[PDB]
């Protein structure tokens, strides 16, 4: 097991209550079976990255007091990695590692497009309908409601807002776009994972029964970056040392969603347990 406890981090504080199961579906369970100490920080989605960073620091302070651990190994997804980067930047002595999994480390082109849609910035009406319906299909599958207050979550994840975030917290960002950052910055280890939607939809296996997957493929087509997971471009995910980012998976497939339904019979959970063992091998 890892020297320092693992902290799974995501945005959407209410996910577990509203949906009825975890954001990192089946992943904390798997990690505990391999003897790791695991905790989950569910952060507020409808505010800034810096506010989520402060929220996570308070979580971490309370966790460290309760574990007598010196540091934490962050594994984050989407929003999570930015909040992890805030804590690591400001409180490096308490952070053993930041692992970014499909993190919005340089902004989301879909977030950019939603702002344009909300501001009515000359977005053709046929495009407006495909994006909102794709988002509604994704949210309905989780919440169970049959019906776009989601702008609240995407506001902080635009290319403009994340560029501003990166300006304050540049640690471990790649010098060249789509490249690799420094593995160790100020004592803290940084790693990234990623994915992008690949292949024709027919050969997706498990995802054929996941209504969110077709929705992610619609959103995929509106990116300027062709390699994207439906919400984030491949290059935008990069932070610190790359492990692997060519998985044929959409954004939520990489957190084993919906409820285990993923692409191409890939063992998503094994990505997390193998990385946990890798962290252990690095004396973390
Ligand atoms: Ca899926």
């Amino acid at each position: 097991s890892t020297k320092y406890p693992i902290v799974l981090v995501h945005g959407l504080a209410g996910f577990n209550e509203i949906v009825g199961f975890p954001y990192f579906y089946g992943i904390a369970d798997a990690l505990r079976q391999d003897g790791h100490q695991v905790f989950t920080a569910s952060l507020s989605a409808f505010n800034s990255n810096e506010v989520r960073g402060k929220q996570l620091w308070q979580f971490v302070q309370t966790l460290l007091q309760e574990t007598q651990a010196k540091k934490v190994n962050f594994i984050g997804h989407s929003q999570g990695p930015l909040a992890c980067r805030y804590v690591a930047a400001n409180y490096p002595d308490s952070v053993a590692s930041v692992t970014s999994i499909n993190g919005v480390n340089h902004g989301s082109e879909i977030a950019d497009l939603y702002r344009r849609i909300m501001r009515k910035d000359s977005i053709p009406e046929y495009i407006v309908e495909k994006v909102l319906n794709a988002f509604g299909t994704i949210i309905s599958t989780f919440s169970g409601h049959r019906g776009q207050d989601a702008i609240a979550a995407l506001e902080s994840l635009t290319t403009e807002q994340v560029t501003e975030f990166n300006n304050k917290y540049p640690q471990a960002l790649p010098k060249t776009p789509g490249g690799e950052g420094d593995e160790i910055v100020n004592g803290v280890h940084y790693y990234c994972f990623g994915s992008y939607i690949q292949g024709l939809i027919a050969g997706e296996k498990g995802n054929l029964l996941d209504p969110t997957h077709a929705a992610m493929r619609v959103l995929n087509t509106f990116f300027t970056e062709k390699q994207n997971d439906g919400l984030v471009g491949r290059s935008s995910m990069r932070l610190g040392k790359l492990i692997k980012d060519d998985y044929a998976q959409d954004h939520i497939d990489m957190v084993n969603q919906v409820a285990g339904l993923v692409g191409y019979n890939e063992d998503i959970v094994a990505i997390y347990t193998q990385h946990a063992k890798y962290l252990a091998s690095k004396q973390l």
